DNA sequence: CCGACGGCGCATCAGC
DNA sequence: GCTGATGCGC
DNA sequence: GTCGG
């Protein structure tokens, strides 16, 4: 449905969204808003009026309240109010620094450090991340077109391979069901010397060929099985070099990895219809493995998994390629 | 009425 | 110094 | 803020 067709009114329920998490820290409120904003940016009719919207699921009495508010006047008071109130605008900016979350953010502002140009002035007040969250403020805020994904893939799975041709890697996310654009890049990795009842080297490896031929340049966090960094394809040698982008990277056992493929593919809209089917299968599935449920509830050991396939062959599901999980 | 609303790895803090 | 909580991101 | 047991 067109942006056009209620588009003032998504966008208003999205910043309040922001403001619920980054200065009032209401999370939950947060993902109301965000629900509520949803539901009605798929709706095929343009609102007229907030009982309309309220027979939506996630759309309430108080948000029907400030649709009636915002059709009639094209606006909303408070929203207005709070849009122009520099401490709270300046706190629910500082939380679009990667790193920054609400209390950061709020800390900053108390202490009268609200723009980039202040973080800029006060590095020694930030840690490792959110420098790093800072000096590529503006690239981590560019989507990712899926033509610089293949080759971001390319590189990826021709290091991975290069460092043991052993290791299975798979890009999820979006990307994955064939998104044209991504906002970053998952990568699964697993070896078959890793299982969940069996090196603390396996990520490492991978981590440091990639740096090693300068793919990965910067690390926000990294452990002995999750990665997170960022990275940037080689510059044309003449071209305008391509910005930086967000990298995770994962090391799942052997036998919970197409759990785990199946899970960061998505979307969630799937994920969450998928566990409801096999729960009314009698199967239990989170992202680690699928579980049988006994007539009493009690979750037995988990099942086998070799493939994705695997785990719809056992909830009576045909295989849904990654570009059919949209739902 | 009133609790659930995602759970967990990693960096860093808070307390001992 | 060790251990648990908290912030943050996903 | 919305849902539902
Ligand atoms: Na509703
Ligand atoms: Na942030
Ligand atoms: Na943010
Ligand atoms: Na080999």
């Amino acid at each position: 449905p067109q942006e056009t067709l209620n588009g003032g009114i998504t966008d208003m329920l999205t910043e309040l969204a922001n403001f619920e998490k980054n200065v009032s820290q209401a999370i939950h409120k947060y993902n109301a808003y965000r629900k509520a904003a949803s539901v009605i940016a798929k709706y095929p009719h343009k609102i007229k009026s907030g009982a309309e919207a309220k027979k939506l699921p996630g759309v309430g009495t108080k948000i029907a309240e400030k649709i009636d508010e915002f059709l009639a006047t094209g606006k909303l008071r408070k929203l207005e109010k709070i849009r122009q109130d520099d401490t709270s605008s300046s706190i629910n900016f500082l939380t679009r620094v990667s790193g920054i979350g609400p209390s950061a953010a709020r800390k900053f502002v108390d202490e009268g450090i609200k723009t980039l140009e202040d973080l800029r002035k006060n590095e020694d007040k930030l840690n490792h991340h959110q420098r790093i969250g800072l000096k590529y403020f503006g690239d981590f805020e560019k989507r990712i077109p899926r033509e610089e994904m293949l080759q971001m893939q390319d590189i990826v799975l021709n290091e991975v391979k290069k460092v043991d041709s052993e290791y299975i890697a798979t890009v999820c996310g979006s990307f994955r069901r064939g998104a044209e654009s991504s906002g970053d890049m998952d990568v699964l990795l697993t070896h078959p010397s890793f299982t969940s009842e069996s090196q603390p080297k396996l990520l490492h490896q991978v981590v440091e060929q990639l740096q090693k031929v300068h793919f990965i340049t910067d690390t926000l966090s990294k452990g002995e099985t999750k990665f997170m960094g960022v990275c940037q394809l080689p510059s044309k040698n003449d071209e305008k070099e391509y910005p930086h982008r967000r990298i995770d990277i994962r090391l799942i056992p052997k036998d919970q990895y197409y759990c785990g493929v199946l899970y960061f593919t998505g979307s969630d809209i799937f994920n969450k219809n998928m566990r409801a089917h096999a729960l009314e299968k009698g199967f239990t599935i989170n992202e680690y493995t699928i579980r049988p449920l006994g007539v009493t509830g009690v979750a037995g050991e988990p099942l086998p998994v070799d493939s994705e396939k695997d785990i719809f062959d056992y909830i009576q599901w045909k295989y849904r390629e990654p570009k059919d999980r949209s739902e």
